[PDB]
């Protein structure tokens, strides 16, 4: 296999100036003719003409006009058509091609596809040349003329980049449309649809030009009632660009679409985004609540995309998290400002430290720039993109929102309509840190290793206080392990921020203070500090770090109930969780490997359990912050600090701290849960789908997560709770209702009852196989087997395989079967789903990324069952080049 690497880019010794295309979708082919108009650049050293072209059938290619013949001229490869350079013109040219590609049967879903009645591309990366010859990177920016044509009955709107400057009739009951893209792009940013699509549409009126923007949301006919939420979107995506950042769009029309096979949430296509559906649809009666936000995030990030990605693009696919991070980064601001909820933070900072930091102690560990690639597919991964995003927010942090913006602007004024590099942009960062620092000599050139460097760096403190002095020190050691892209770590600069609590009474001792740790270790001294305080450290998550706190659970629980930041006291949280699973988790090993036959285990902490109760019952106090102090950390969080781990023995500490505390709360659980129902289930905004109200949504969260609590308990006579919940109009509620009925004898009729409910909404159906998937049943293998056989079927749609198998291998005591029939399971999905979807097959190996973390003989399962997958004859570049590097061939 190519492997590229970071250190050789070089411009190409030609130029595309101008790509004139004409689409010809037929019933049972695809016909694509293209004219390149061409030059040799300076970088030309004679050379052959080379064009990444993959899967295509020729049926003739010319260079001005003159066809070329195969063999003595060109030659093919089904990968490169290499034109010697003797038929090279030294001077403009035209190069020319027509080409046969077959979207129905794309089953992979990159490239031109179908998707159930539409046709769609999708082409980052390297998909154009899926659809024909190109210099496929994205330094190649071009002029795009595209015509595309169909039959009219199955396909009337025809859609693709720029204006639509002609529409025509054809013979035989065809038509076509000519759109017309002036300005550069690469080419991963074409796009074309076509579809019987149903639209709802609205204008837009921009802050400062004032220009007119056309929006349109498109869907298939059958769920143009779910097309709301996403316009609503994005109207505030534009509003947010334009008052966080002052930027405007700068086209006339803005499309957005939504399909039902689509690889991963959505794509930025200029003018065109084209989403996953169900990242784009949504109605109150057939989604539940985590769509609302799921479309908010998608729609800012592919709009915000505009600048960070398609007006200043990127020079070669190394520098993915250059429009990748930034635009998370983009889109996390975004919407903290819509849901003005703290729990939107916390679920990213969530989302990073169990999945990003489980990826960045594997074997897949790469820094947010890579320095190789062999699969681009491969290239999109958590670190690039919410690795990145922390990256790209510390210098927010470092330098404050003034200058941040001020730095930012610097940025999209220098590097518009251009490529750029991961250095432009911290270049730009660092002219801002100059004036904020009043220092032209002040530099950013360490900040550069945040790209570079591979792990999560752990960062510890000790602290000392002279109560004569009333001087305060805060002692910070970083520290990152080695690993295979680094043998010797150099300290980062890693912004810390931080407040000094009075424990007394809670108040602040120091104003907003950022420590920049530049060293392997510092010793930060506050004077005037009256009383001994407890430290708030990391203040909003403020880098992204394994942070060893050394407080006792003591003074966590002082931050927990009075500290005035989300996430510290969210983190003091889990770290009184960590050190009781920890504890528990030795006890019960010890336990199990002495085959004791009586033993002990620490209780959890009374007053842990006490300031528990003490914020549930404190009516001014966030329920969607409630519901994650009553939630133990995720498994991949827990993971990362037990070497060896023994699920069962994990499953056995979670469950005996869980029932530790609903021995004492689930009185008060109870009393929350039915407290909450009049606001939670408030049904005043049900049929009006411009009104989303996050804390309302919250509030649900909460409730569901108590009724979970409470279920799992046997608490007396919940099963009533569970069936009135069932009659809920919210499918967040009655989907709730089937995973909490686990529990009771009552699971196959609200299993029968909630499939009736989902079968005739496509996407709410793959809700319902989600619920299912995930439900605590015993029996759950036999109910994979039913899905399979009455359900799934053989469905090649990912959203469907992955609703089935995802959820399931999150099921710590069932997935992980000592007798590896889960891992078999998956491994059969896999192979199988790789004939036909080798990114979505590389997807499914998600739950094997942590197999030299479990104890020696789940480790022996994995690896055999990875290595059976391996020694298939047919495996894809994908799915070969993944489990090599996950078990370190
Ligand atoms: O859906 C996501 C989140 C991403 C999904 C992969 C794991 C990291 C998180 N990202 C979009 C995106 O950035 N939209 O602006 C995205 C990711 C990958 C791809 C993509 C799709 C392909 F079919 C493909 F072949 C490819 F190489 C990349 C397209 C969009
Ligand atoms: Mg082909
Ligand atoms: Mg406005
Ligand atoms: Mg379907
Ligand atoms: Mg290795
Ligand atoms: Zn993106």
């Amino acid at each position: 296999p190519k492997i590229h690497y970071r250190k050789d880019y070089k411009p190409s010794g030609f130029i595309i100036n101008q790509v004139t295309l004409n689409i010809n979708i037929h019933d049972q082919e695809t016909i694509v003719r293209s004219v390149l108009d061409m030059d040799i650049s300076k970088h030309n050293v004679g050379e052959d003409l080379v064009f990444d072209g993959v899967g295509l059938k020729i049926n003739e290619i010319s260079i001005n006009n003159k066809k070329l013949v195969e063999g003595e001229e060109y030659t093919y490869d089904n990968e490169f058509l290499t034109i010697f350079s003797k038929f090279v013109p030294k001077s403009k040219f035209a190069f020319s091609s027509e080409v046969i590609i077959h979207p129905e049967t794309n089953y992979a879903l990159t490239g031109l596809y179908k998707s159930k009645n539409i046709i769609v591309s999708q082409c980052e990366a390297t998909g154009f040349r899926r659809i024909t010859f190109f210099i496929d990177r994205p330094d190649m920016m071009a002029k795009y003329d595209v015509t595309v044509t169909a039959d009219k009955e199955k396909y009337p709107v025809l859609l693709s980049n720029g204006d639509k400057v002609n529409e025509f009739e054809i013979p035989g009951g065809r038509h076509g449309a000519r759109f017309n893209d002036p300005p550069l792009k690469p080419c991963y940013l074409f796009a074309v649809v076509a579809g019987d699509l149903k639209h709802l549409s609205a204008t837009y009126i921009t802050k400062y030009t004032k220009k007119k923007v056309e929006l349109y949301v498109f869907s298939e006919e059958k769920y143009v009632s779910k097309l709301q939420w996403a316009l609503e979107c994005l109207k505030k995506s534009m509003a947010f660009d334009e008052d966080y950042f002052g930027l405007e769009y700068d086209l006339s029309r803005l499309n957005l679409v939504a399909v039902s096979d689509f690889n991963v949430g959505a794509m930025e296509n200029k003018g065109l985004n084209i989403f996953n559906a169900n990242s784009l649809l949504a109605s109150k009666k057939n989604s539940i609540d985590f769509s609302y936000a799921r479309i908010l995030t998608v729609v800012g990030h592919e709009y915000f995309h505009q600048y960070t990605g398609n007006r200043v693009t990127l020079r070669d696919w190394f520098q993915l998290t250059l429009k990748e991070g930034l635009t998370v980064h983009r889109e996390n601001l975004f919407s903290e400002e819509m849901t003005k909820t703290v729990t939107t933070r916390l679920s990213h900072v969530d989302l990073l430290r169990s999945v990003q930091f489980l990826e960045d102690s594997s074997p897949l560990s790469h820094p947010i720039r890579p320095e190789s690639y062999v699969s681009m597919e491969n290239f999109y991964t958590t670190t690039v993109y919410d690795k990145g995003s922390e990256v790209m927010r510390m210098y927010l942090t470092i330098l404050g929102e003034e200058y941040y913006k001020k730095g930012f602007d610097i940025y999209i004024k220098k590097n518009d309509g251009n490529t750029a590099t991961c250095e432009d942009f911290n270049y730009a960062m660092e002219q801002a840190y100059k004036m904020k620092k009043a220092d032209n000599s002040a530099n950013l050139n360490q900040y550069l290793l945040w790209f570079s460097q591979s792990g999560t760096p752990h960062v510890s403190f000790k602290y000392n206080y002279d109560a004569e002095k009333k001087q305060y020190s805060i002692h910070v050691n970083q520290y990152t392990k080695p690993d295979e892209n680094q043998k010797e770590k150099k300290p980062l600069f890693i912004p810390i921020s931080v407040g000094l609590i009075n424990p007394e009474n809670g108040k602040e001792m120091i104003s907003q203070t950022t420590l920049e740790l530049t060293k392997e270790s510092d010793t930060f001294v506050f004077n005037n500090i009256a009383v001994k305080p407890i430290p708030s450290l990391f203040r909003g998550f403020s880098a992204p770090v394994y942070i060893e706190d050394q407080l006792t659970d003591e003074e966590r629980i002082l931050l927990l109930k009075y500290d005035s930041d989300a996430f510290v006291r969210y983190n003091s949280c889990t770290n009184i969780y960590m050190k009781q699973i920890l504890m528990n988790y030795n006890e019960f090993l010890k336990a199990k490997n002495e085959k004791l036959e009586s033993f002990q285990l620490t209780p959890v902490n009374a007053q842990f359990i006490d300031a528990i109760k003490y914020l549930l019952e404190d009516p001014h106090a966030d329920a969607g912050f409630k519901s994650y102090i009553v939630s133990l950390p995720q498994d991949r969080y827990i993971i990362n600090f037990v070497s060896n781990l023994d699920t069962d023995v994990l499953a056995d500490t979670k469950e005996y701290i869980y029932k530790q505390i609903g021995d004492k709360l689930n009185d008060v659980y109870y009393k929350m849960f039915k407290s909450l129902e009049a606001k939670a289930d408030d049904l005043t905004y049900f049929n009006d789908e411009s009104h989303v109200d996050f804390d309302q949504m919250n509030m649900r969260t909460l409730r569901n997560t108590l009724l979970s609590l409470l279920s799992k308990a046997q608490y007396p006579n919940i099963l009533n709770e569970i069936i009135e919940h069932s009659k809920s109009p919210y499918p967040s509620n009655w989907l709730t209702s089937l995973s909490v009925s686990a529990y009771f004898d009552k699971y196959f009729e609200l299993y029968d009852k909630t499939y009736k409910l989902s079968k005739d909404d496509e996407l709410l159906l793959q809700e319902w196989l989600k619920t299912v998937s995930r439900s605590d049943r015993k029996d759950i293998y036999e109910i994979l087997k039913k899905l399979e056989n009455e359900v799934l079927k053989d469905s090649k749609n990912p959203n469907d395989i992955r609703a089935v198998y995802l959820p399931f291998t999150n099921n710590l005591r069932r997935f992980h079967d000592i007798s590896g029939k889960g891992y078999k399971l998956i491994a059969e999905v896999i192979t199988k789903t790789d004939k036909f979807n080798p990114m979505v097959a590389t997807q499914l190996c998600e739950p094997f990324k942590l197999w030299n973390k479990l104890d020696t003989k789940r480790q022996e399962l994995m690896l055999n069952e990875m290595n059976t997958m391996l020694q298939e004859p047919q495996i894809s570049n994908n799915l070969k080049e993944y489990l090599l590097r996950l078990t370190n061939k």
